[PDB]
């Protein structure tokens, strides 16, 4: 049955709640982004109204075959009326098409649901600046002070410099990047741009990327693997066995692989700077784990919440254990006492 933290009080609405069958009293299902833990349950047989971004709606129609008549895409940064309630979609700084949702309830309560997000000071100047928020449904994925990670810009600088150096030393090296969902496209696109190559990939992955409104995409991606020296593979194939096998398939065009796994956080973060990251190597294969996150660090999350000053916080992640819940509630209280709200 649907958990309370997916239900918006005072409305007929749910958020990211497609795996529970017909939710009692739900008149409109919102979807914040196209990640499987959130869309799980949608298909061509879904016949209730789904409200989402334009990019999310392209993915629903083309990948899951949801019928057009039930997809209701909304423009960002625009006040819209849904079943008599004003809503606004805001950029979540997560993956392409990902949104946060502002609900303006009929009684005067204002609720922000962040979906999945990577908090940024740029958010302090959207439509959030303009009114008070009473309740915050918060992405608490990395809600503990051990979770530090560098900026996305520092991580992409490291990746570009590492790839450009390796291929300039050896023009017969192949670069491989792992993927299993949308998100993190900058990693493989930035590396292909520095190398003067397109990114090669499966037809299924090319189809997914063509749903994303990324400018000049026909210019950066391809299904012709033979013409590309940057290849995208499933994340599960980014290991020495999977990569050895891939290199066999390239028919002696290449004699070395440099591969990237963009993880979120890993405990090499608590000790090591980005500058200092080293690969795992076996023979002619090297694998870099790079801390490219599309979720808030602890300090980013803290700053956003101390800026917004909500009256009540409802965590949406890590809610399944009493130790996690108690930990998070203790940090929320600290933040409120330190800031004075
Ligand atoms: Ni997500």
């Amino acid at each position: 049955t649907c958990p309370f933290y997916k239900k918006i009080p005072g409305t007929g609405f749910t958020v990211d709640a497609f795996q529970y069958g017909v939710v009692e009293g739900c008149t409109a299902y919102f979807l914040t982004h196209f990640h499987s833990d959130h869309y799980a349950g949608l298909s061509k047989h879904f016949t209730f109204p789904v409200y989402c971004s334009e990019i999310t709606g392209n993915l629903l129609k083309n990948k899951l075959h949801v019928q057009e008549q039930y997809i209701h895409p909304l423009p960002l940064d625009t006040e819209c009326i849904v079943n008599g309630v004003k809503v606004v979609l805001l950029d979540a700084n997560h993956c392409p098409g990902a949104v946060m949702i502002l609900f303006y309830l009929p009684n005067g309560t204002v609720i922000l649901h962040t979906g999945d997000f990577r908090a940024d000071p740029s958010m302090e100047r959207s439509l959030l600046a303009d009114q008070k928020v009473h309740m915050l449904y918060l992405d608490t994925t990395y809600c503990s002070p051990e979770y530090t990670f560098p900026s996305q810009q520092e991580v992409i600088r490291f990746a570009i410099n590492t790839a450009f150096e390796a291929v300039t030393l050896n023009p017969h090296a192949l670069v491989v990047c792992g993927t299993y969902s949308i998100g993190k496209e900058k990693v493989f696109l930035a590396i292909a741009d520095v190398l003067g190559s397109k990114v090669g990939m499966s037809q299924e992955k090319y189809k997914t990327l063509q749903c994303l409104n990324i400018p000049e995409i026909n210019s950066l991606i391809t299904t012709d693997m033979c013409s590309s020296l940057v290849h995208l593979l499933p994340m599960m194939q980014i290991n020495f066995k999977g990569l050895q096998s891939h290199l066999k398939k390239c028919g002696g065009k290449y004699n070395q692989i440099l591969a990237f796994r963009p993880t979120g956080w890993t405990h090499s973060n608590k000790f090591t700077r980005i500058a200092d990251v080293i690969p795992q190597t076996k023979g002619n294969i090297s694998i870099y784990g790079i801390p490219y996150s599309e979720h808030s660090s602890y300090l980013e999350m803290k700053r956003f919440v101390q800026w917004l000053k909500p009256q009540k916080i409802i965590p949406t992640v890590n809610v399944g254990t009493w130790k996690s819940r108690s930990t998070m509630e203790k940090y929320f209280r600290e933040w409120k006492l330190e800031a004075g709200y």
